[PDB]
């Protein structure tokens, strides 16, 4: 919890932010995502489409329930495509 | 040499696309960038500040050699980051 304002940040209100800037948002969501599902297999194509998807169903799962931290959501990814 | 269009894209042309597309560009230059440079040490952390540094100096070495496709002209970067 006590990380970085935009580390701490929710996924839902990430969605806000990604009209005006959706670079620092998909990025981070992108680049720690790819880089910590690697850590099950190391193969984890980069491709900007997968990454794309990353936050689409994400923050629908945010949608669901707020509770959830933008650090903490996407490692529910790493669990999700993580089923090796 | 064979690989896809757009991996098989220089990182100066990259940045070309980048004017149309920011995020498919500073993506998957910090996706397989901290990716490969935390591949060395899992010390170097995400964040917006790093995509716009990756493509920032990289773009710069490839203005000077246009040759450098993106995927070699990142290998150049962890050269200089894993530099320690």
């Amino acid at each position: 919890n006590g990380l970085p304002s935009e580390t701490y940040i929710t996924c839902a209100e990430a969605n806000e932010m990604a009209k005006t800037d959706s670079a620092q948002v998909a990025e981070i969501v992108a680049v720690m995502g790819n880089a910590s599902v690697a850590s099950r297999d190391l193969k984890i194509e980069q491709s900007p489409e997968l990454s794309a998807k990353v936050v689409e169903k994400l923050n629908q799962v945010c949608a669901k329930d707020p509770q959830m931290l933008l650090i903490t959501a996407i490692d529910d990814t790493m669990r999700a495509i993580g089923k090796k």
